């Protein structure tokens, strides 16, 4: 009655799973909790458990090696893979977004760029999340101290959002997508016995959520409000990640 | 000496005075305080005290007659002129803007129009004042209940206005034009003795104000604040209209 095979089919059906990215999630998750590097054979059993070929893992590791995402050691006949220093710092920068408790009822603001600045959104710090609603105006989230003084900063009125705004925020804030992932995730009923099954399921549930949470806009999320699909979806993922727990591969 | 001649030269220097409009101000002002119609000879003495020809007044009255702004009676040898019913109702619609105490520190908001609506500002009621700051965004004034539900309504944050916004409002809210008119008005030292002088000065001070007020954006002004020029300039115009008082054109 295997929980892995149907979950894989389901995730692939919404958006095909790119092995290199699944590997980045896997390596990222283990390094966050102490396992700085995973053996090639241990990694290979995870890739096989998923329904994939060890050949596919080699082509994924070659892609990631050349692109500076992964680093490799050879101690005798065993290969050891880990995220690169570049990849780890980038991974750590999104830890709170992925593993954290979430923004909850986060407030939003509207920011208007000066006339001289066409690509004004690039001038906005990494700490700020911005969803354009017009050529010069965007819905913003984050530290308002990071909003430059030459931008027009304006706050929400008691009024709701006009339909044209709600249409933008529903799309950028992945309301349909978080609902769809939660509905797919609802299928998982029991925790598997095997340490490998528990590990493969955790990486799959984590990858599905990682790929979405990092695609969605926190600004657009804050604009959707407390009833947003991201709340209930995060609620299930972090419950699932707790009931599956953390597995050191063997 | 004479306070009329320099004031005329000063007003003409900023923007040449159009006689037909000066007449519309005059007739509108008298209708406000009871004088339903002014005689042609009384009107002619006002036009002359200004430094103009009676011929110029006839061409101005002909323009206003055909255009339905003024109506004329001929009781014997005397002609009687008044604003037409449509001119009066249009005049009365702006009474509060001209004669009123002003909006003071009136609040502003930012309104964003939907993508499908290009001429969104036309869809905004007469009760709302709007100053565009972008193609789809404008600073608004007035009853928020009149702001359509398909517009993005956003309020001021504790932060000030960026320089690019201040530049719009300084222009739109006639900051410099209000400064100049107030300085121009400082020359008016004492109230003249003559009923005619008192009358001509009142119409001139009122016209200069009327033109600039109906041109300035109430929303732009609301964004400018309580230290804006429209406030002090308004108090000066009202102070003068009070110290000059109201004169019946008997002459």
């Amino acid at each position: 009655s295997d929980p892995i095979r149907p979950l894989v089919e389901a995730l692939n059906a919404e958006a095909p799973l790119k092995l290199w990215s699944v590997l980045v999630t896997c390596l990222g998750d283990v390094s966050r909790d102490g396992v700085i590097e995973v053996s090639g054979v241990a990694l290979s059993s995870f890739v096989e458990r998923m329904g994939l070929q060890p050949q596919a893992m080699r082509v994924a590791l070659h892609r990631l090696k050349r692109d500076g995402w992964v680093e490799s050691r050879r101690l005798g006949r065993v290969g050891f893979h880990r995220l690169s220093d570049s990849a780890l710092t980038q991974t750590r920068a999104v830890a709170g977004r992925i593993y954290g408790p979430g923004a909850g009822p986060a407030p939003w603001h509207l920011a208007g760029m000066p006339p001289d600045a066409p690509d004004g959104l690039s001038l906005l710090p990494d700490t700020l999340s911005a969803t354009p609603i017009s050529r010069r105006f965007a819905l913003i989230c984050g530290p308002l101290e990071d909003v430059p003084e030459d931008w027009l900063l304006t706050a929400p009125s008691g009024r709701g959002l006009p339909v044209w705004v709600q249409d933008v925020v529903v799309e950028a804030g992945c309301e349909a997508e978080f609902k769809a992932l939660e509905r797919t995730l609802a299928q998982i009923d029991k925790v598997p016995d095997t340490r490998l099954e528990r590990f493969t399921l955790r990486v799959l549930v984590l990858h599905a959520w990682r790929r979405l949470i990092l695609r969605s806009s926190p600004a657009a999320e804050a604009a959707l409000g407390g009833a947003r699909a991201e709340i209930s979806c995060r609620a299930r993922v972090h419950q699932l990640l707790d009931q599956l727990g953390s597995v050191e591969p063997d």
